């Protein structure tokens, strides 16, 4: 038996523009993933978020089933567009009114909300004037920011700023492969660093306006390991700096950049990118590590970054992510070790596999059970090696838009039957709860 602590939080979790669909109703903005979803290339078989889950109107029965799940909190976002369809000045009631039903449903059932502010969809009206390449972002996201916590900031107490800010700077304005689909390293790292100024500034208002609550931010990690003894090894020491919480938490922590990513990119930062960073160091409650995958890693001098990956024989996902459990123990532990946060989240975990209903009309997804039951595993181990880690979320309550793969990638513990939007509950569902109930695992 693994129990976890007393109290401790079991979560699923989802993305406004993954699952709501009906993204222009009640007077709602365009986001980027709006446009970049409609342009004829971006996303598998042309998908888009018009209808996802059609949760802007399934919202009750979808928390029902988190209910009946018994499932004690929920992660999702807040459509910034929804809330302001020009990004700043006017707000648009119809947004906040969807949220405040939602809102209110959960605490009803003592569901715990988990808000992520931003979680990618930026208005469309704010891309216009550079969007994360504008310095001027974090007035934005400030004035944002503001009018969640003074709508919700009364009920909602756990509050998370940005959803992984490499994958915006970098798979959005370096690789092209996410909103708003560019390819320029300058304006990459521009955006990681306004990133930081427009997160700092948002934990700044939340201490002016919320006095009761705790702010977060969340980072997407890799467990990365070296494919010889040898300049291998920092090869992996640049890919934990880069790719993991440290790119964020060095600034955050310490007042800077990592040394190595430093050593990449300092020509790609602003010109007195160090003026900002007192205000960067602004203090966080918590710490959110979202961990899917584990990746082997070498030098190599012909790839961009001096690194590439080596393909392994293990086990993987529908999306080729070799299966790695002992990856998240890794992160857990190396976080505390060199950022210490008062708290941590695990505010991600799951995976995608091809599932089918069965003609028992039944989900056998027992490889996501593994999967899942593997890494809850690991993570308990951290727990007893003195890692604050209060919660854990799975990826994702429902099978859902999964950005450029569109509706191809199935990561729910819900099945969604996309003709008819029936929801299906699989048996990585039915045995979460179990865990949940449990508080933790037995077998
Ligand atoms: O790729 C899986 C999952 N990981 C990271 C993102 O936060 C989420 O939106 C995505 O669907």
């Amino acid at each position: 038996v693994k129990k976890f602590p007393e109290g401790f939080l079991w979560g699923v979790a989802t993305a406004s523009y993954q699952i709501e669909g009906s993204p222009l109703a009640d007077g709602a903005g365009m986001s980027i993933w709006h446009t970049f979803s409609h342009t004829p290339g971006n996303v598998k078989n042309g998908d888009t978020g018009d209808v996802a889950c059609d949760h802007y109107n399934r919202w009750k029965e979808d928390i029902e089933i988190i209910e009946k799940l018994g499932v004690k909190a929920y992660r999702f976002s807040i459509s910034w567009p929804r809330i302001l369809p020009e990004g700043t000045g006017r707000v648009n009631q119809k947004g906040l009114d969807f949220y405040n039903r939602i809102i209110d449903t959960l605490l009803e059932k003592g569901i715990t909300p988990f808000v992520t502010i931003y979680h990618w969809d930026l208005p469309f009206a704010l891309q216009l004037k550079g969007g994360w390449a504008n310095r001027e972002i974090a007035d934005w996201f400030a004035e944002y920011s503001r009018v969640l916590f003074e709508n919700f900031g009364d009920r909602v107490k756990n509050w998370i700023t940005l959803n992984e800010p490499w994958v915006v700077a970098i798979v959005g304005h370096l690789y092209g492969v996410h909103a708003p689909g560019m390819r320029d390293i300058y304006v990459a790292f521009r955006a990681v660093h306004n990133l930081l100024r427009a997160h700092a500034r948002a934990v700044k208002v939340f201490r002016e306006t919320v006095k009761d609550g705790k702010i977060g931010i969340v980072f997407n990690n890799g467990y990365f390991e070296p494919a010889s003894e040898k300049e291998d090894i920092r090869a992996v020491r640049f890919m934990h700096q880069f790719n993991n919480y440290p790119l964020f938490l060095n600034p955050i922590y310490r007042g800077d950049y990592p040394e190595l990513v430093l050593e990449f990119a300092r020509e790609y930062l602003p010109e007195n990118y160090k003026d900002d960073m007192s205000e960067i160091q602004e203090k966080i409650d918590f710490v959110g590590l979202n961990y899917y995958s584990g990746h082997l890693v070498k030098f190599d001098p012909d790839a961009p970054a001096k690194v590439s990956f080596v393909e392994r024989d293990l086990p993987k996902t529908a999306m080729g992510w070799e299966i790695v459990p002992e990856g998240i123990y890794w992160i857990l532990k190396k976080v505390k070790e060199e950022y210490n946060p008062p708290e941590v989240y695990i505010t991600e975990n799951g995976a995608a596999f091809d599932d089918v209903v069965s003609e028992d009309g039944r989900v056998h997804d027992q490889n996501r059970i593994d999967y899942l039951k593997a890494h809850i595993g690991q993570a308990w181990k951290a727990i007893q090696e003195g890692v604050p880690l209060k919660g854990y979320f799975v990826w994702s309550l429902l099978d859902n838009f999964e950005w450029a793969e569109g509706y191809s990638k199935r990561f729910g513990i819900v099945y969604v039957d996309y003709s008819t939007q029936k929801r299906i509950v699989k048996d990585s569902g039915y045995w979460y709860s179990n865990v949940v109930k449990n508080n933790g695992l037995e077998d």
